């Protein structure tokens, strides 16, 4: 026997914290209690008209099957007439990306604590056979600590055993991070993540995501062709990472189930002076 569903009268809304194209996330507090939560807002008609059941019914699932400090938290879900509401941990500090923007680029004490918390956090996502597909900066938001907690499922894959590849569009995503294979063979699998955390490694050292251009079909030609070049000063084990994750074959990438997995990854020389065990129980270096 759980908790009687909430319903929105139990809470007094407060301020949209963000605003996507079939959602809105409200800060919301309840009123017995005066627990913050971040309530996703999701109108029926709208996601049955636009033909996205699937996505909002898989980041609904998704969530549930995740227990661990670096995703956010699914507490409860309820509707009424018109609208799905899912409460969620609130991540006070915001998007990573917030962060790359104000101090423009990280240093390698920070560099390494959050790339550390990242591949921590899919070598568990991986390790229950769920790949992302959209694993950006912007889907890494921050808890009162500067802990990370990664969000945005509904685009996830869920490979079954049999599997590990799983149909993709890579118009679906965002164009920056998405991984050659699903431009080239319309398919994602576990080390599309891996893809991404190489952007993201190079994006936090450099202050900007390694394959830009003026519009998507650009940015598109320079995934598909690996053209990106390190800034001077890129720190030289970082760079080294980079270039294991960013590789055109997704069976030769670090950490993927080919290369024998999260063992090789997390054993990089620049992750030397990690602790793995217990990341979220470290105080993350100041920013
Ligand atoms: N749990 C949360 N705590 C604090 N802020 C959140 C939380 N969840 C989402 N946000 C913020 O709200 C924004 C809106 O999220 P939402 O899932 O509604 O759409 P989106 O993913 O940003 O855009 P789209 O769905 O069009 O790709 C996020 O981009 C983020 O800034």
């Amino acid at each position: 026997p759980q908790p009687r569903k909430k319903r929105p009268e139990d809470f007094k809304f407060g301020k949209i914290l963000g605003e996507g194209s079939f959602s809105t996330v409200v800060l919301a507090r309840e009123l017995a209690t005066s627990r913050e939560y971040a309530i996703k807002i999701l109108e029926k008609r709208h996601i049955i008209k636009e033909n996205k059941v699937p996505y909002v019914t898989r980041e609904r699932d998704v969530m549930s099957r995740l227990d661990h400090p670096f995703f956010v938290k699914l507490y409860f879900t309820f509707q009424d007439d018109e609208k799905l509401y899912f409460g969620l941990s609130y991540a006070k500090n915001g998007e990573l990306l917030k962060y790359i923007r104000k101090i423009g680029s990280f240093d390698e004490t920070c560099t390494r604590f959050y790339t550390a918390e990242i591949v921590s956090a899919l070598e568990y996502l991986h390790g229950k056979g769920i790949i992302h597909r959209d694993l950006k900066p912007e889907n890494i938001l921050l808890n009162e600590d500067m802990h990370i907690q990664i969000t945005d499922f509904g685009t996830a894959k869920v490979l079954s055993p049999e599997s590990k590849q799983a149909r993709a569009n890579a118009f679906v995503g965002t164009a920056q991070y998405v991984s050659p294979e699903l431009l080239t063979e319309k398919s994602a699998c576990k080390s599309s993540d891996l893809w991404a955390l190489g952007c993201i490694i190079y994006q936090l050292v450099a202050g900007l995501p390694p394959f830009r251009a003026g519009n998507e079909y650009l940015i598109f030609q320079k995934i598909i062709k690996l053209e990106y070049d390190f800034p001077e000063k890129f720190f030289p084990k970082a760079r080294d990472l980079v270039e294991k994750l960013l590789v055109l074959d997704a069976t030769k990438r670090l950490g993927c189930e080919e290369m024998e997995g999260y063992g090789p990854l997390k054993a990089h020389p620049f992750f030397e002076s990690v602790t793995w065990e217990n990341l979220h129980q470290q105080t993350p270096p100041k920013l």
